[PDB]
Parts: C-alpha cells; structure tokens; sequence
C-alpha cells in the first residue's frame, strides 16, 4: 500500500479548498468511496489518501510534500 493523491480518469488530482479545505470529510469520502483507499484528507489544495492499492496512480509530488501530507 501507499499513500498519495489519486488521479482520475482524465489524470487530474481531486482539488479541494475553503471548508473542503479545513474539513477532511470531502476528501475522506472521495479516498474511501471512490479510490478504496482507509482514509484520506485535503493536503496543500488537493484529496491525498492513506493506503491506496500500489497500482493506483498518484500525482507526481515531491518529497516535502509527501513528508507533510504524511505527518499530518
């Protein structure tokens, strides 16, 4: 498993600001209901999941970003 933000179809993040922003439910519901992910959050403007499939693409970030996402 990894954690990361999934892509879609069109390979677009899932973006999320104001209360989707401060609130981590948007964001736990797309990772859980749409990626099957445990759970997930809004990291930096976009949905970042925990324990996504190892075969689902992700977003290309770089490793501050992946430490941040991660220790929050």
């Amino acid at each position: 498993k990894k954690n990361g933000y999934p892509l879609d179809r069109n390979g677009k993040t899932t973006e999320c600001s104001g209360v989707n922003a401060i609130a981590p439910h948007y964001c736990n519901s797309e990772c859980t209901k749409v990626y099957y992910a445990e759970s997930g959050y809004c990291c930096w403007g976009a949905c970042y999941c925990f324990g996504l499939e190892d075969d689902k693409p992700i977003g290309p970030m770089k490793d501050i970003t992946k430490k941040y996402c991660d220790v929050q």
